[PDB]
């Protein structure tokens, strides 16, 4: 039962990826923008074929147009060629033949990290938000290794498991993201793994003030301007200045001065060292 532009596109059965519609019960919905529901999987570990799983399936809605449809499979290609890593969310499988476009997904129950930091405010410990940082840096390197550039990273676009694992996402635009992006991504919409280190910067911020709003008062139109000037955001509070050192790099107007993904992941192991230390 599949829509117009799915038949008109015709597409072919991967035997790595392809699994069977009947194995799939829908559940609640979880995000919209096309929308991602909560299913029961059955059989997503082919070794344990009657095995029950929790799920995230990726779908169009029904007033969706052909190059949404295009959209979602130029996601679904994308996930494949990524691969399997600790720190990105796994796709688990697609549902391409016998009905509507579905790509599957492993479910991280405790939602998005900025739900997940902004709930747990007080009326989370610092190794907690060490961790969560790490875990983001270690995805970002592993992305960068596969030639990939994100263009969208913020604590929205990251998922948190039962266990506190991050696990990297795309959700796609929010219902422009201006306050995460490096100056040649908002002015020459350039897009390098620099300009995604940019943004891990701002992430780093959001973790450390508890997924709060970048850039709190300033208007989106002042904040580019404002930029140039060499203006940053302030330490936040209960920050060390180990931390807010590397969200300044990160924000560095030239590139090549920011540091790498490898650099990242690196000083902020010594953070996590640091911290369980004593
Ligand atoms: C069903 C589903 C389908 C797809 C994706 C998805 O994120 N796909 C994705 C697409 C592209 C990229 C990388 N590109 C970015 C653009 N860029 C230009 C090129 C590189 C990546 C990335 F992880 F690599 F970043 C991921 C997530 C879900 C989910 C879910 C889920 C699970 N639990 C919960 C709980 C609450 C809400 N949602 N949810």
């Amino acid at each position: 039962m599949g829509s117009a532009g799915l038949v008109s596109l015709d597409l072919p059965l991967d035997p790595l990826w392809e699994f069977p519609r009947d194995r799939l019960v829908l559940g609640k919905p979880l995000g919209e923008g096309g929308q991602v529901v909560r299913a029961e999987a059955f059989g997503m570990d082919p070794a344990r074929p009657d095995q029950a799983s929790t799920v995230a399936v990726k779908m169009l809605k029904d007033n969706a147009s052909d190059k949404d449809l295009a959209d979602l499979v130029s996601e679904m290609e994308v996930m494949k060629l990524i691969g399997r890593h600790k720190n990105i969310i796994n796709l688990l499988g697609v549902c391409t033949q016998e009905g509507p476009l579905y790509v599957i997904v492993e479910c991280a129950a405790k939602g998005n990290l900025r739900e997940f930091l902004r709930a747990r405010r007080p009326p989370l410990s610092f190794p907690v938000l060490v961790s969560c940082a790490y875990q983001v840096a270690r995805g970002m390197q592993y992305l960068e290794s596969r030639k990939c550039i994100h263009r969208d990273l913020a604590a929205r676009n990251v998922l948190v498991t039962e266990d506190n694992v991050m696990k990297i996402a795309d959700f796609g635009l929010a219902r422009l993201p201006v306050k995460w992006m490096a100056p040649e991504a908002l002015f020459d919409r350039v897009y390098t793994h620099q300009s995604d280190v940019w943004s891990f910067g701002i992430l780093l911020w959001e973790i450390f003030t508890l997924g709060g709003s970048p850039y709190p008062g300033i208007p989106v139109e002042e904040l580019f301007s404002l930029l140039r000037e060499g203006h940053r955001m302030d330490r936040p509070p209960h920050c060390p200045p180990e931390l807010y050192g590397l969200m300044r790099e990160c924000w560095h107007a030239a590139p090549s001065q920011r540091p790498t993904f490898k650099q990242l992941v690196e000083a902020l192991d010594k953070v996590l060292l640091a911290v369980s230390e004593e």
